[PDB]
């Protein structure tokens, strides 16, 4: 019971996360703690390969807490997808996903093929630790309905087929990245450039007629209630690394005032 | 000499082997004395990278015994087979091995550009591992000679191609996993259904009119003696974590009565 | 919120069954964790298990949210190894070479926080570790005592003669027999089944019995395992997982070949 | 090249602000060595560092090339872990539990090559550490010493008695206070701001001062670390990594949330 | 703290010696920093380095406060890779079978922010990275593209043929020989002095020299990087870390023997 | 089977020729197996090597299957650190620090299981260690003493001054000079030919040949090894790894630059 994906098909309400950058397994461990409905262990823009993934999903799972994990993989490689699924991720972020082909394939590639879904590029192998080391052979028949899907979308190809994205059968979410969609929209560093503004509306608008949800990265508390405000619903709070360094900066200058 | 290259040409007796799941250099080391052919680190299906790959590979060395290494890679990418060769791994097992076309590149990644292999794939570094750190002066001259590779068919591509695909001038042996076969032929979980029972019996067949040795998993021993009894030369007898599920689940059960 | 191990050692009379972790494998141990043992013992002393790698196995364990106790053999009695393994979060620690009740004694202060109940503990207080959630479990300093078991291996001939005063020391829950070490030092290196080291063993046991302790014992095989349930020990362990990983490799091996 | 931590504990008046690193993590020392601090504390006594952990945080603190002081915990007084945290290039080192003079001294050599200043110095001799830049250093041996800060943990009754000699000791740099187990050794686990805590934490205070030796105290929260400040302390942790991570993630949840 | 290498490299003739680092060491890496090498290349094409070794790397080096510049040879131009080592704070990349003007032009716009310099830029954004000191460097999108270098591996027939118009892609900084992985895909293993293989080699070094684009090469040997000096190569590797360790070690012995 | 190391020392009059390992490197070690050294030391004492590292570079130069014999010092005289040691495979150990006789037995009787031969012995027992081929070598507990080898190092005046006695101890296969060390606790830090040090170095010689026992010494460079074979020590170290790698790299750039 993928609790995270259920409520993102099935509920109303926002759902906040933690973006894990640091690879600490204490870290995750601690952050279990801090009472987010997801923490996000990022092997995209942070060093986290297979064995980091699985070091932190256990660290997180030892809290014995409600907070999912989500696995952000570097790209649609067939090889990765398989470590991260292995390794236990039931809820995976895809970057770069531009097209609705993007999608489907990702898609694909997290489905073991069923009548459920016919095309799927999923591998089987009933010893990794999603199958709990061969102690749930009953895994093959459950796990395409636990398995969420979340789509980056970070670029005008993508913001224009966005609709085809997300329209994309096993499509759970989009996901906005403001800092990246700046970037691909000749706006470096200008997250709140009206042609930045309008690219996210539509993204919005988008998720909301097709009935999928759609998260957002926030850079602080302020920008996180008003996407909240405007209608997202997997709002990530920041990261790990950013609020240490907010907090114990902000400690000090209290300290010397 | 890869004496698992030279065996798998010239002997019909059978090879076994045991799958290292656990990604541990103790487990390696110590299944490295129980008196298997062989022993297959797994990149695919396990969190093994480049520096776990090299571990374990010194700890079965270590044993000073005849256990010969495979490494299977996670994909038939250049630079992931690159460093498995370079770490000293002289058995290579590629995933998903669909066409005669990617057998015959999986062979040529393996080689150094010579008159017996032209078009040999395989990038030139004289430091590495596998050279002895340079101590192997005739390093160049004699590697292709002892490089084995395994190709593993596990979709109905691959069934349908085997006869192409076995004839690859450089491809020692074809690698039956019925788990992955049968999930690709729409039989997740069922690899007794007759569609699965039919498929590798083609690909056994394959292997005996190429002169070709054929592989499988087997996940115990019943099952591995029925592909003994079948003609099947290279058979895993399941894994290392299965069997200390097993073991110790049943010593427990034991003390208890 | 409760260690279990230590409320069934105390208060049952029914056997608890556990494996020993040598391997030093994350992956080994939570697999293990589903294997339907009451406790797993991470070993310190005989593997190289360093502080990391404790965290490491511990969490790997949790991570199942099965009903097994980890229990931490730490290599050896100084306060800064034994606040490493409390600080990770174990709550029950078995001390090797326990030979005198001052040696049990100073084991238990050791793992005690300082209080009305110990007030000679000798426990380092920091409210950020694991065992603490952190910070987050903000009362950790008034209930960790409580929860802390300690187990202390009797394995040489003074500590025979000792054992009736070892166990009688407040704090002991579980006296533990490794009958190669005891063998080795009633001068009888390998052989585990000579008679002075039976009748040391039989000592040991039944001054557990006579004392209310729990008393333990490191099986090398099922048989034995068996005959000691049958004798009352309670703490038994069912072998090492490298030995069964050997065993079971070994034995398919020669089925298959047959 | 020169230890300005132990430069502004001798020769200042001003505060020096630190942050304790439990979290034991290479990328979380990097970034925090941005953050403005006059010290970070390598903890190895609560928390998981081992010297190949203590040499990856040097270098990742060092790689920020920007003030930050590092100091070490060391897990214990025992000569081999002195060792491993000098070897790795920790130029201040905090000793926990230092309880008589005795004890001062003994860490004051265990930090000191063997020399006309310090004839009793037991610090070993091996040129090809990280330390000595692997022996590129070519002047360690004349430079070493003077550069090595000492930190005495006072956190017990009987460290509290002692404190004047223990604060005469020669290369005693710092008394330091932990108001939680000195606390908890006074009978009072859990109640820093008991009366007799307070006594005890004044009188270590008053010893420094009266010695020209900094004192210095870890506090949990800014408003107490300014109340330290104006009493006189000067060596001020502003708590840990792990603290404010978790104040700050969940204060910034709620707000989301109000 | 300005790209010194990327500098050097647009301008004049002085050569620019560097050492191979295969050694995959933390310890090896922060020794070499202080051995006065121009620049030190961690290798992820032919040694085992993945992204937290490429980091740990990189903060060895950096703690040395030393001139040496980092270069790190990406396993593949997969953009995943790519951006790994530029998160990293890898600000020179070597980029392994360059063969076309576009696969020149691509490596290039990966290494790039788009931005008004550079409009094709690819380089992905996060602010929270190493390389932008954790979202402490406050201008670092503005400022990152400019202390970015780009060196080419030219190993391969068609990378010869098309060598003037790679020298001409805007933002190529080096054009490097690796002469075995040449000489081999010229149909030469083994044998890097056949005169197809030097032909070959010339015919790079005219390219850069004719285009004011600096050429590197690997030396095996101290003959060797002489004879490329000589003719005019600038950014010329003096062999391995490992080749010298063993060079040393065993004529070490064979002095001590003799 | 045989620790060739050991007999050597004990019935050879060869030298026995070492190699330093410091960086705690894998790959440098089995690199270094390759260079047709004697003997090879993981250092326990000045470099940071734990127990899984040293298993780990045990592993690695046993990989090559090459006749190199590994030396493990540890850092102290602890029953924990030399189980460890020993129960990682470790056959000849190196104890820093002895002083007395009865010091050079303890450490003699801690690498003993306790059998007829040596009654006395303090080794405890573990039959699944990775010295017993986890389990395999079913006899190991009554054949393991036989190939281990203990190594005592003098670099104290009071050392010197017992060296007659500590030579004499049954057990003691050779006595190591370190001259930095010896050298500072004489006071002559820095100073390895003052002549006090010259004479106690010559002390400690002469105690080992009177009694027939091996001595061995460290050697900076080769013409001191050179020095010391002719002198007549036997267990000699030719300088350590980290130290070779800079001579001989730093060497290569001031012969292309000259």
């Amino acid at each position: 019971t993928n609790s995270l994906k259920q409520r993102l098909r099935d509920g109303d309400e926002p759902l906040y996360g933690l973006w894990l950058s640091l690879g600490s397994d204490s870290a995750a461990e601690a952050l279990a703690h801090a009472g987010y409905d997801w923490l996000c262990i990022d092997m995209e823009h942070a060093p986290n390969d297979s064995r980091d993934v699985a070091s932190q999903l256990r660290a997180i799972a030892a809290a014995h807490l409600p907070s999912e994990p989500v696995v952000r993989v570097p790209a649609r490689e067939p090889w990765l997808v398989k470590r991260a699924l292995d390794a236990g991720a039931r809820t995976l972020m895809f970057p770069c996903i531009e097209t609705p082909d993007d999608a489907a394939h990702a898609v694909r590639l997290t489905r073991f093929p069923s009548p459920e879904s016919p095309d799927g590029l999923r591998g089987v192998a009933g010893m990794v630790r999603a199958a709990a080391f061969g102690m749930r052979r009953d895994y093959l028949q459950t796990a395409n309905a636990q398995v969420a899907v979340i789509v980056q979308v970070e670029s005008a190809r993508g913001v224009d087929e966005v609709e085809r994205i997300a329209a994309t059968p096993g499509v759970d979410c989009l996901f906005v990245g403001p800092a990246d969609l700046a970037a691909s929209l000749g706006h470096l560093g200008d997250i709140r450039h009206p042609d930045v503004e309008t690219a996210m509306a539509r993204v919005l608008a988008a998720g909301k007629q097709a009935g999928v949800a759609v998260g957002i990265f926030a850079g602080d508390t302020a920008a996180a209630r008003q996407y909240r405000e405007a209608g997202y619903r997997l709002i990530t709070v920041s990261a790990d690394v950013s609020w240490l360094l907010r907090a114990t900066r902000q400690a000090l200058q209290e300290v010397r005032s």
